């Protein structure tokens, strides 16, 4: 190891107390940790953080993936609705990528655990939707494309604030593998815009399509999209302009939003800037 030292981002690893694993990724692993003095004004002050390090039985490509990921994260910048990079540990030990801890975990499982027999009110549901749209609007302003916007990649803090993250996906040979079923049985192709799935074209508008799927997940309280459609059957359905039906207890105002995001033509889909405005109008009204 001979990784460069960026004092701006560098944090002493001895100021980290590692704890509870939060999840195994495809090249890294996220663990919960206590950090001391993340704020140099309060150097003995504890704070809860999440640390990404290399997975067990890791190769040289995995290290390059975690390094490239670290380099991208340094440029993302700070915004209330995107995961915030706090520091890194690159010197005299294993490579650590530190971000803020979102105490309530990923949005999919946050929603799934809070299904009524209720903890989730409709205006809190709109807020989750609005917050994710706000984060995405920031990403697009920084010319950043997500490629895999889903509820499972959005995190929930103790205060129910949404933070866009990116944990997946497995690599194929030369490109990302969207077809591989995740550990949690998720099929990533179900969030893919037609131009991303059929033409390998990724824009902010393809992320808009993905947002429409994420919206469906919020308003089904963590439902899996196209509830019983194998991925082979899904392709014809999409080509032929068929879209998911309005869910059991989803207001038309929000289902209409999903439909705008799923317009076959990327140019006829709204922008994240227009989605923030329409979700703010719904949130204010409710
Ligand atoms: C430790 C850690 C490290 C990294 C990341 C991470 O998400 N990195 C990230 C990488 C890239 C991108 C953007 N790209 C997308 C692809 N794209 C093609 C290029 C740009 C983004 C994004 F947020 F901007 F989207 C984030 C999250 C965590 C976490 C955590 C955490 C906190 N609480 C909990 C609780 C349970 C589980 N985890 N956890």
């Amino acid at each position: 190891l001979d990784l460069p030292l960026d004092p701006l981002w560098e944090f002493p690893r001895d100021r980290l107390v590692l704890g509870k694993p939060l999840g195994e990724g495809a090249f890294g692993q996220v663990v919960r940790a206590e950090a001391f003095g993340m704020d140099p004004a309060r150097p003995d002050q504890a704070s809860t953080v999440a640390v990404k390090m290399l997975k067990d039985n890791a190769s040289d490509k995995d290290l390059a993936d975690l390094v490239s990921e670290m380099e991208v994260m340094k440029l993302i910048g700070r915004h209330k609705n995107i995961i915030n990079l706090l520091g890194v540990c690159t010197q005299e030990g294993p490579l650590y990528v530190i971000v803020e801890c979102a105490a309530k975990g990923n949005l999919r499982e946050f929603l799934r655990a809070r299904r009524p027999p209720g903890p989730l009110s409709f205006p809190v549901l709109v807020s989750c939707a609005y917050q994710v749209a706000r984060g995405m609007q920031y990403l697009e302003s920084r010319k950043c494309i997500h490629r895999d916007l889903a509820a499972r990649n959005v995190l929930v803090t103790e205060d129910n604030v949404m933070k866009i993250a990116d944990f997946g996906l497995a690599r194929g040979v030369h490109h990302i593998d969207y077809y591989k079923k995740t550990s949690n049985g998720r099929l990533p192709v179900k969030w893919m815009a037609p131009e991303a799935l059929f033409d390998r074209v990724y824009t902010h508008q393809s992320d808009v399509w993905s947002f429409g799927i994420l919206l469906w997940e919020i308003f089904t309280l963590g439902g899996s999209p196209y509830p019983g459609i194998p991925v082979e059957e899904l392709f014809s359905l999409l080509r032929e302009g068929h879209r998911m039906d309005r869910p059991p207890h989803c207001p038309p105002e929000l289902y209409g939003l999903m439909r705008e995001c799923w317009h076959a033509a990327p140019s006829q889909r709204p922008t994240f800037k227009q989605l923030v405005e329409a979700l703010d109008k719904v949130l204010l009204a409710v």
